[PDB]
């Protein structure tokens, strides 16, 4: 048709039914929020839509889609959690109206044709031993753009390096939206939250409150410089039991080819048993406060 | 403040900003926005572009004129005459913008077009269509037109840019418009006034194999394809890259149905390419 109740969580799997309702929406006055994710919520992605919703007169979409072109082969993908019953009544307590959950058939009827290839950031951090995952962010993330055309794009900080190459996509093809960075939502301990945490026994989770303890010891210790910054860092996470840090890294706010100058950020990936968790924190170089 | 557009002028923007704010503002307005990218250089194969995107009822057509560097392995410019020339079609918006507006961060994401794209004209330039992709996206999203205006001279790169509006769920319509000819059929390029007299007379045979093809087409594929390169053997300095039938995606030509024959040739230092619609059977 499509049909559009106000008030009530809309769902649709056509990308022509949500691209039509979304150009109707946009042309009647509202302002059209996206919020682009694969599921499993939890209440970070609920602080992302929050936040759109705070938008005036906004219509929030929520996209849920586990992304094939974004996992590497092995079973990653079939590994992902899916917990569609528990999302979707997440969004209806949120008051979000649509809810977009495309197929992939939908998504991808002639497979891997025309792609996104991110600059060089791409190859690196969590791309490093990944190289193809963010041209299947980005390529996904692209399509979402264009089949629902938001006013705004509402993304977590917490997979920061994912949150510039977003904002690199944005500028480098002059696409015609705004990218909302939200900050992390956090356990009580400080853990970043993650629909990966399911992931972590009795142990694994008391030792995971290693990374944001790590982060936020650097980010007070940095009044003494970046070493004193990255040792801080560093004693924690050695005095955790069982946590594999993959890196721990410290780099300029745009991750880029720039000398970390001043305002940083600190980024940490880390495996406790298979769970492979990451967080990130704001670092200033001489600041007290 | 939306910046200064005035209606039954050409008028000149440089600024990818400035181009999106008036044509949004004009959409508003009860406009179709048409866009027609080129290279400048203009000639009359650009003009039957610029009068099929005219033709449409409230349109206001917005030509590009941007050399770009990424298309060019990893050249004509002449900007008054062009201006002109758009002035004369009643063309009411030129979008100029500099090498560094199009790419003030340099080459950083950009589009990886499908495997279509190591074919035929990928063969000699393989990263050619990557740079062509990556431009046209932007332009797309910088002027959000209704309608975009590609020539079927470049059918290649016509084929490649309906797969990235497919592929990208591109809210526009992709528009193929087919090839002006010279007098004897040569397929318009201001490549053509770089042959030499023997070389302008060899040309014809590209036109000429493709015309034959198509006539021999009612006796099949094999009839088509054979006349078409008995044509080209008649020319001298004639160097054929590639004479293919396909389908008119560029996949594999099916048993019979509609198809498209390409062929590109080298005289001297001139590629000259052509194309022609083939219905087998
Ligand atoms: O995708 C997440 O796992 C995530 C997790 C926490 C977040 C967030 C996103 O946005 C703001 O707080
Ligand atoms: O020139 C026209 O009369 C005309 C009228 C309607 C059209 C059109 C051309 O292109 C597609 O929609
Ligand atoms: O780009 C060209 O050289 C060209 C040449 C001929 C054309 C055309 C474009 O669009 C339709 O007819």
């Amino acid at each position: 048709i499509p049909a559009f109740h106000p008030g009530e969580l809309n769902v649709y799997s056509a990308p022509g039914d949500v691209a039509d309702v979304s150009r109707a929406l946009r042309l009647t006055g509202r302002r059209v929020m996206l919020v682009p994710t694969m599921g499993a919520l939890h209440e970070g992605h609920l602080a992302l839509v929050r936040a759109a919703k705070r938008v005036p007169g906004s219509v929030v979409v929520v996209s849920i889609f586990v992304n094939p072109m974004q996992f590497g082969a092995g079973g990653d993908l079939d590994a992902y959690p899916r917990t569609p019953d528990d999302d979707l009544a997440q969004l209806r307590a949120e008051g979000v109206e649509i809810a977009f959950t495309p197929t992939t058939a939908a998504m991808y009827p002639d497979g891997l044709r025309t792609t996104v290839q991110p600059g060089p950031l791409a190859a690196e951090l969590e791309g490093g031993p990944r190289p193809t995952h963010f041209a299947g962010v980005l390529t996904v993330v692209l399509k979402l753009l264009q089949i629902v055309r938001p006013d705004r794009v509402f993304f977590g900080e917490k997979d920061y390096q994912q949150l510039v190459l977003i904002r690199q996509l944005v500028a480098d093809f002059n696409l015609d939206v705004a990218v909302v960075g939200v900050p992390t939502v956090r356990e009580a301990d400080g853990l970043a939250m993650s629909s990966r945490n399911r992931y972590l026994d009795p142990a694994q989770r008391a030792a995971a409150v290693a990374l944001s303890a790590a982060l936020t010891a650097a980010a007070h210790a940095a009044t003494a410089g970046a070493q004193a910054a990255l040792d801080a860092a560093r004693a924690v996470l050695d005095a955790a039991p069982g946590v594999a840090v993959d890196y721990l890294e410290l780099r300029d706010i745009g991750l880029g080819p720039m000398p970390l100058n001043g305002s940083g950020r600190l980024l940490v990936a880390a495996r406790l048993g298979t769970t492979r968790l990451l967080d990130n924190i704001a670092i200033e170089i001489g600041t007290f406060a």
